Formats: structure tokens, C-alpha cells, sequence
DNA sequence: GCCATGCTAGTA
DNA sequence: CTACTAGCCATGG
């Protein structure tokens, strides 16, 4: 399978993701029947640009925080997006941002 | 070819 | 609950 095949079943799958509602890289990943690949998820996320319409911030890990960026803290501008759409987000005892992932988590 | 970068399940 | 590890895998130098 094609990285640019993935790469747009990718942004499908997350645009399927419902206003409100949330869903992780892993989940993704399992969901396009790439299910090692959730890292790749992440990269797919990374390379979109930041005037598009795909709902990029409704994905986070499996450990329901948000994932601190070894380049670019915009972690900051994805809770914002989140808190919108009506998150309860939690600083956890160090300075993550959590969520009740059993909640929020999506499924078809 | 190697080696650094940038999610997750499992174990302690 | 927090660590820390093993394993994963494209991407670019």
C-alpha cells in the first residue's frame, strides 16, 4: 500500500471524526488496516497546513493526553480547538493535558 | 547500508 | 498513578 494512499485514508478516517468527539493515532491506524502504523499517523498529521479543514485536532494517544511536540508547541493551540468543541481537559499532576479518554474516545 | 528523529503495550 | 523498556516504522541525511 501506497504512503500517499495511506496518507489520505488517513485524513478520511479523521474527518469522520465527529464534532465533539475524539480519537487516537493507534485507532486510526487499526481503522485503515495499517495497524502498526501509528506513528506514521502521527506524521500524516504533522504534513497537513495550517489552513485546512481536516479536524486534525480531534486526534490524540492512547493514554488519552495530548502529545508534547519535539518541534512546534502548538500542543497548546490543540487543547484551544478541543476546549471549543467542549472538552474537559485536564493539566495532569506534571503539566499534560489529559482527558477521559472511555468518554470521548469514537467509534463507527 | 548505518544511525537520529519523531506511538503503544507491557512490565516493574 | 508514574517510569521505563521493547518494538514499532517512515523519512531524510
Amino acid at each position: 500500500m501506497r504512503m500517499d494512499e495511506f496518507y489520505t485514508k488517513v485524513y478520511d478516517a479523521v474527518c469522520e471524526i465527529p464534532y465533539g468527539k475524539v480519537s487516537t493515532y493507534g485507532e486510526i491506524a487499526r481503522y485503515v488496516g495499517m495497524p502498526s502504523y501509528a506513528r506514521q499517523v502521527g506524521q500524516a498529521m504533522k504534513h497537513l497546513h495550517p489552513e485546512t479543514h481536516v479536524p486534525w485536532h480531534r486526534v490524540i494517544n492512547s493514554r488519552g493526553t495530548i502529545s508534547k511536540r519535539d518541534i512546534s508547541a502548538g500542543e497548546q493551540r490543540q487543547k484551544d480547538r478541543l476546549e471549543e468543541e467542549g472538552v474537559e481537559i485536564y493539566q495532569t499532576s506534571l503539566g499534560e493535558y489529559k482527558l477521559n479518554l472511555p468518554e470521548y474516545m469514537w467509534k463507527p
